[PDB]
């Protein structure tokens, strides 16, 4: 039914969408658009192996990780600007903040990530360019290995077909999650977060009339996340621990050491 409490639902999912358009810049409206050729917006340049990977950039696999978390950074003042936008956060203690943010982004990341991905490899450099997903592969060990597991995650989570309304109020759940270690004020998250369950709930059911448990099976990639996210961290590790002479980069390293 169309009552008060379902449109002011309807209401937050609209709020949360505009706030997610304002905030991230390339929506998978676009980046699909960009994948499937339907764009007549400039085609990017498609590096797929050594040759096109120099000639796109007018040791390798370095380069490219020390890149990505160059990436991995702007990505974070994105996510950071839609995370104010949420309707409560802002009224949170400032240190609830900073730490549902230390634990969520990378959740966050990886699930918009997917929106860049298709069975080929990855959008990069805002539409500008592809990386092939075999390419990511033949780097060198043992770089060869810290997509694969987001490639393996992004296709059985875009078969989910959510659109850019749907990840919208699927990014604030996560944020506001109830069960990041050292929350002082755990009562609040959870308030929030039934909200917005709420909403995801409603907004998936008007959105995806052909998909049932939809929204049981999208709150189950909650737990992929987290698990990509530790093997992620896992792999950092085993990195900062091989190639002990690149740097990484201190903002990731507060994040990553908690
Ligand atoms: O966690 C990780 O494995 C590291 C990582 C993070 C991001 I974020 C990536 O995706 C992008 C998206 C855009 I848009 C870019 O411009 C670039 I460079 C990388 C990739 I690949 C790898």
């Amino acid at each position: 039914q169309l009552n008060p409490e379902s449109a002011d639902l309807r209401a937050l999912a609209k709020h949360l969408y505009d706030s997610y358009i304002k905030s991230f810049p390339l929506t998978k409206a676009k980046a699909r658009a960009i994948l499937t050729g339907k764009t007549t917006d400039k085609s990017p340049f498609v590096i797929y192996d050594m040759n096109s990977l120099m000639m796109g950039e007018d040791e390798v696999a370095i380069r490219i990780f020390q890149g990505c978390q160059f990436r991995s950074v702007e990505a974070v003042q994105e996510i950071t600007e839609y995370a104010k936008s949420i309707p409560g956060f802002v009224n949170l203690d400032l240190n609830d903040q900073v730490t549902l943010l230390k634990y969520g982004v990378h959740e966050i990341i990886y699930t918009m990530l997917a929106s860049l991905m298709n069975k080929d490899g990855v959008l990069i450099s805002e539409g500008q360019g592809f990386m092939t997903r075999e390419f990511l592969k033949s780097l060198r060990k043992p770089f060869g290995d810290f997509m694969e597991p987001k490639f393996e995650f992004a296709v059985k989570f875009n078969a989910l077909e959510l659109d850019d309304s749907d990840l919208a109020i699927f990014i604030a759940v996560i944020i506001l999650s109830g069960d990041r270690p050292g929350l002082l004020n755990v009562k609040p998250i959870e308030d929030i977060q039934d909200n917005l369950l709420q909403a995801l709930e409603l907004q998936l059911k008007l959105n995806h009339p052909e998909s049932s448990q939809l929204f049981a099976k999208l709150l189950q990639k909650m737990t992929d996340l987290r698990q990509i996210v530790t093997e992620h961290v896992q792999l950092l590790q085993v990195i900062k621990k091989t190639e002990t002479d690149m740097s990484l980069h201190p903002l990731l390293q507060e994040i990553y050491k908690d």
